[PDB]
């Protein structure tokens, strides 16, 4: 999710992308590099090394960090000793900056001695070259020295890989083996409060930079929060250490200690040799957090005038407290929900103020949220405006957008919280827009866009909405081998180009499904596609060949189909039986294929397949989730998924085992659901205790495959779940617009509803949330991919998963994203009897 921000390449619409060797080497040593890891290897002569002895580290500081590895690397080949460091200032950065892991932060340099003897001998030497120079950032792992950069302690050498994860320990720690615990003892001896003033009950947050601790000063009961800042660690882009960053809050929070909503000073010193920050103890929740859980999400007939208040009450104060701030020439300089905390009672406190930065300086931050920021803004006050001026919409419509499309969102904003709330609040927000618009034009020259509602209309014609993205995607085609924009999946997984996902398949089936750019298609299948089907090793339905099988398969290309579908069993992965990649999806495509081709050998393989699920599901009844946004459970990367598969099974079967199988599959996932109280909509839990509603992950998904159980078999079975499944389509605004993750999601509730009364209302239900995304760019429609940061054109986030969602809903066919053989005939051959 923070791998987004990678691909805001300025100046497009879509996602798009964006060295420390040695002097005169000897031959006596073999060089390994990484385009994976952050380590350069140094094997030495010949010979391996002890599997665990003594280590020594060597850390450094930036300013000059090459004058570090020019001497130690270089007694390292004089004594030639086996060492390794990181590869590039890049690698440098992501292990010493404030987001670093503490655990194995500092670390620059590891070298090998075999053990004990050498290890001491090396270690005395060292800090003879490296002893005129300024100190690093402390490992918080090792023993230090004197004030040395020189660290030290016991661990594993080449870490072998086991049953249980081995790497032979680093932790936040210092540590102690066991086993040699009397050489311990012995460097032991050739090794040369005012926060006592505090009770520390526990601590918030730790990182590189420092702790964050909640204590209560001694004899006073008041409780404080401590934020430690340990020098020359936890960098940032600017380059800044954690210090610099503290002695910046430091200076904000006594020149605003006059005003009550900012957090106050009570006292900051020195100790060993870190600094602490202390202030007062603030109870509430962030914005986020507020958002999160007060925000009227389910729509009731109650109205939604409680949150109109909170909003008004909360945004006033927020008013009053950042021209408080600009009064003494302070800006907050990353004005956004996370930095604006909110009590019980709801009063509106300012708590970070490490980017905090002068009034009219126009100096580039070091740290920019998206979403909350425009680089129209070049001045400090004005940037903390703009962000007040993004937040007074957001507390609204709680939907991301970046600058990029916020030219095209506004509208659909705005006119959504007319449409919802009152003329009255919609009129509010408009004019405390307006009252931030000029606060900016004090600080710049800043010439605003004019709005006018009326350019841009919310449609709820499923004919027009499909007709529109369907021009829009030929409108949009890349003329490289992509075939359209879509996640920054295309570029961070393997077949993300072509598959049915992320890749131009996806977008190539789509244009099929409506007749739509077929010399396009061809020609991309022709000069691309064919020539990377090679290369796929995958074999998933979505992420692999399956689904551009599907596509090649209705496209006409049988001979390279059949083809592959002779290799298909022989190597195919056996961990891994998900819809999204795994057995599941892949013999839902086989069993497709059967019905399309009447070939029996084609049935044969789906049987086959389901041995191998009913192996793997023996094996370990732990799912195995390879995506970051994969969550065990519903139709995509869990048991649902494998029920679709049997309920499919079943279809062409008639054998009741794998009817029976599907039912059990969907009653294990319904254990992981949670039914609301209030509002009686049933959802699924996450391992992290999230919520979900989504087609990915959620409730909706299980929906799917308690349909389709139905479908095949002619039963109304779960129809309590169902129902309370169906009752997300009162969903008002999502995170993200797409299928799997977002709005598009809903979009798959009213296609599984009988009576057309109630449909229509829960169709109009969701074109509501529909309606906050599609956009209007020229005579056609695009949309926003993960985020509303770029556009995407992809099925998993873009333009193509809506147009098979609505497809899906005039079809009445929940199953109709999956890239099935045929598929416009599936549900028909599939149905009961």
């Amino acid at each position: 999710n923070m791998l987004y921000h990678r691909y805001l390449k300025p100046n497009s619409e879509y996602y798009k992308k964006i060295i420390y060797e040695l002097n005169d080497i000897p031959d006596t040593y073999a060089v390994f590099l990484d385009n994976e890891s952050v380590w350069k290897h140094y094997h030495v002569k010949g010979s391996t090394l002890p599997e665990q002895g003594w280590k020594i580290h060597v850390t450094s500081s930036l300013e000059d960090s090459k004058d570090v590895l020019d001497k130690v690397a270089r007694l390292c080949i004089d004594k030639k000793i086996e060492f390794k460091h990181l590869k590039d200032k890049d690698s440098f950065m992501k292990m010493n900056s404030k987001n670093a892991n503490r655990a194995s932060s500092g670390k620059f340099i590891t070298i090998y001695p075999t053990n004990n003897e050498v290890f001491v001998e090396l270690l005395e030497m060292i800090s003879l070259a490296i002893q005129d120079f300024k100190k690093g950032p402390y490992i918080l792992n090792d023993k230090r020295w004197k004030n040395s950069n020189v660290f030290y302690r016991y661990g594993g050498f080449k870490g072998i890989f086991n049953e249980h994860g081995e790497h032979c320990q680093r932790n936040p720690f210092y540590q102690v083996p066991d086993f040699v615990k009397d050489f311990d003892d012995y460097l032991n001896t050739i090794n040369n409060s005012r926060l006592g003033k505090y009770k520390i009950e526990t601590a918030l947050s730790f990182s590189n930079a420092g702790g964050v601790y909640l204590a209560t000063r001694k004899k006073d009961n008041l409780k404080v929060i401590i934020k430690e800042a340990r020098p020359s660690a936890g960098l940032d882009g600017a380059a800044q250490d954690a210090l610099a960053r503290q002695k910046i809050e430091y200076d904000a929070l006594k020149k605003l200690k006059d005003v009550s909503g900012v957090v106050n000073l009570i006292e900051y010193f020195q100790e060993w040799e870190h600094y602490f920050l202390v202030e007062e103890f603030i109870e509430g929740r962030d914005l986020r957090q507020w958002i999160a859980q007060e925000f009227p999400f389910f729509e009731d007939n109650n109205g939604m005038s409680n949150h109109i208040k909170d909003v008004k009450m909360i945004l006033l104060q927020l008013l009053d407290l950042i021209d408080s701030m600009h009064n003494q020439g302070v800006a907050m300089g990353d004005l956004q929900p996370a930095n604006i905390m909110v009590t019980e009672d709801l009063t509106v406190r300012i708590i970070d103020f490490e980017t905090a930065m002068p009034v009219n300086s126009d100096d580039r931050p070091a740290m920019l949220t998206t979403g909350f920021v425009s680089h129209e803004m070049k001045v400090s006050g004005a940037r903390d405006w703009f962000g007040f001026k993004r937040l007074v919409r957001y507390l609204a419509l709680p939907v991301l957008t970046s600058e990029d499309l916020e030219g095209y969102l506004q509208y659909n904003h705005l006119n959504w919280i007319k449409e919802n709330y009152g003329y009255e609040f919609y009129s509010f927000i408009v004019d405390l827009q307006e009252k931030c618009d000029k606060r900016i034009k004090d600080y710049q020259t800043f010439i605003p866009k004019e709005i006018n509602l009326n350019d841009q209309t919310s449609d709820f014609n499923l004919t027009s909405i499909i007709n529109k993205l369907i021009i829009g995607v030929e409108s949009s085609l890349t003329n490289d081998e992509r075939f359209i924009n879509g996640d920054i999946r295309q570029f961070e997984m393997n077949g993300g180009k072509f598959n049915f996902l992320t890749g131009g398949s996806g977008a190539a089936f789509t244009l099929t499904k409506n007749k739509s750019s077929i010399a396009e298609v061809d020609k991309w299948i022709q000069s691309v596609l064919l020539d990377n089907l090679p290369l796929i090793e995958e074999d998933g339905l979505f992420t692999g060949k399956t689904g551009i099988l599907a596509l090649l398969y209705d496209k006409g290309y049988k001979e390279v189909v059949l083809n592959e579908l002779k290799i298909l069993k022989d190597n195919i992965n056996q961990t891994d039986i998900s819809i999204r990649s795994g057995l599941s999806g892949i013999g839902l495509f086989v069993i497709s294929l059967y019905l399309e081709t009447e070939n029996k050998e084609y049935l044969k393989l789906a049987k086959d397949l389901e041995r191998m699920i009913k192996l793997n599901r023996a094996k370990d009844k732990q799912l195995k989730v390879k995506d970051w946004m994969a969550v065990d459970i519903g139709v995509i990367d869990g048991l649902s998924g494998v029920s679709l598969f049997y309920s499919a099974l079943y279809s062409v079967t008639q054998n009741q085992k794998y009817l029976e199988e599907a039912e059990v599959l969907i009653k294990e996932d319904l254990e992981s659901t949670k039914k609301d109280d209030v509002t009686g909509v049933l959802q699924t839990v996450d391992n992290k205790n999230r919520l979900l509603p989504y087609l990915s992950g959620g409730s909706i998904g299980v929906a799917i495959s308690i349909w389709f159980l139905n479908h095949v078999s002619g039963q109304d079975l779960y129809r309590e779940e169902m129902n309370s499944i169906l009752k997300l389509s009162k969903t008002r605004c999502t995170i993200s617009g797409g299928l799997f993750d977002g709005a598009g999601s809903f979009l798959l509730i009213p296609s599984m509803v009988k009576n057309d009364k109630n449909r229509e209302v829960i169709l109009n239900e969701v074109l509501n949330l529909l309606n906050i995304f599609l956009i209007e760019k020229n005579s056609y429609y695009v949309y926003p991919g993960q985020f509303s940061y770029r556009l995407a054109d992809d099925v998993y986030t873009g333009s193509s998963g809506i147009i098979l969602a609505l497809m899906g809903v005039i079809k009445g066919n929940p199953l109709y994203w999956l890239p099935l053989v045929n598929s416009d005939e599936f549900l028909a051959r599939t149905k009961v009897k």
